[PDB]
């Protein structure tokens, strides 16, 4: 499935090169520009735990998910990943626990040492 394809073909977009965040572009976006730190960013996404026990979607609540890039408002993997994305881009990320909820997890929703998978669409970004 999509997670396995990322684990095999996905590009390592971490600075440390520890394969903590792997990316595949699934639909190529418009323009050359990607968002800067501090940009207000608008996305739709679907996400799941590797263990299969929890799934989440913006689409579920039908409304775009909005956050300020690079401010740690989301897990580190998103600050890294969404910064590589162009407007209109859809991407897959596979994320080791160190770039998500770590050894502590975020119980009861996320267990300790969880791997996460996301499908993300970058709708738009604006400068603060
Ligand atoms: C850990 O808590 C959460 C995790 C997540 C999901 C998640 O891990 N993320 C949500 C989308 C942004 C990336 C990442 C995250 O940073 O979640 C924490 C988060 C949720 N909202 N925000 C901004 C508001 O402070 C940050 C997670 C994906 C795996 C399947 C179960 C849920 C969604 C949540 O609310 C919808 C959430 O509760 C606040």
């Amino acid at each position: 499935g999509a997670p396995a394809t990322v684990t095999e073909q996905g590009e390592d977009i971490t600075s440390k090169k520890d394969r903590g965040v792997l990316k595949i572009v699934k639909r190529v976006g418009n323009g050359e520009e990607t968002p800067m730190i501090g940009d207000k960013v608008y996305v739709h996404y679907k996400g799941k735990l590797s263990n299969g026990k929890k799934f989440d979607s913006s689409h579920d609540r039908n409304e775009p998910f909005v956050f300020s890039l690079g401010k740690g408002q989301v897990i580190k993997a998103w600050d890294i990943g969404v910064a590589t994305m162009k407007k209109g881009e859809i991407a897959h990320l596979l994320i080791k626990p160190e770039y998500a909820y770590g050894s502590a997890g975020s119980l009861p929703k996320i267990p300790s040492n969880a791997t996460l998978f996301f499908e993300i669409e970058l709708l738009d970004f604006k400068g603060e």
